[PDB]
């Protein structure tokens, strides 16, 4: 239940994945249901995270309700973001709903909107990646971002109420690929200790 390296599994119910490019060295430790810990030094980048992958057969709607209560006690050196993550196919989406971050507020560019959830105001954003690494090769997708105007670690992300907020805006989403309770770090050292995070799918926890 030690991962220090690529990989993609099942522990405790919940779809952990550790991922990371040359650089740097991480360690994962997976702990009860959705919980984790987290360790990195020195990476390009790094995400770690426990949650539900999907089929890639269902719009979110069809999913249903998201809902993620969460608790971390996040210490980054650098550039890192707590945040629920997670991907849509066709169209091929990253996205993120931020709640802490290290030194630097992402994600650097305009905001499009806000939304008002979760007691929390965020904006949101959409940018773009081009060439880039993801879950279905080299490629070049839109990212999808709600952060926080201010640091929280641990409450409940009503992650259905961002994504019906970003198709307000426009920012089509496609059939779910996932969505989890992640730590990444950019060009960064740092710890985290994630230990409280509940997946709720229309009320019921993941298992
Ligand atoms: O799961 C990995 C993703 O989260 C990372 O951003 O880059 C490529 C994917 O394989």
């Amino acid at each position: 239940q030690i991962v220090t390296d690529n990989s993609i599994g099942n522990h405790d119910g919940y779809d952990y994945e550790f991922w990371k490019d040359s650089g740097g060295s991480g360690t994962m430790i997976l702990n009860h249901g959705g919980t984790f810990s987290a360790q990195w030094n020195n990476v390009n980048n790094i995400l770690f995270r426990k949650g539900k992958k999907f089929n890639e057969t269902q719009t979110h709607q069809q999913v249903g309700n998201m809902s993620i209560n969460y608790g971390a006690n996040f210490q980054p050196n650098g550039n890192a973001y707590l945040c629920v993550y997670g991907w849509t196919v066709d169209p091929l989406v990253e996205y993120y709903i931020v709640d802490s971050w290290g030194n630097w507020r992402p994600p650097g560019a305009t905001p499009k909107g806000t939304i008002t959830v979760d007691g929390g105001t965020y904006d949101i954003y959409e940018t773009l990646r081009v060439n880039q690494p993801s879950i279905k090769g080299i490629a070049t997708f839109k990212q999808y971002w709600s952060v926080r105007r201010s640091k929280r670690t641990s409450g409940t992300i009503s992650v259905s109420n961002h994504f019906r907020a970003w198709e307000n805006l426009g920012m089509n989403m496609g059939k779910m690929y996932e969505v989890a309770l992640t730590v990444e770090g950019y060009q960064s050292s740092g710890s985290a200790n994630v230990y409280s995070n509940t997946l709720r799918i229309n009320g019921n926890p993941l298992s």
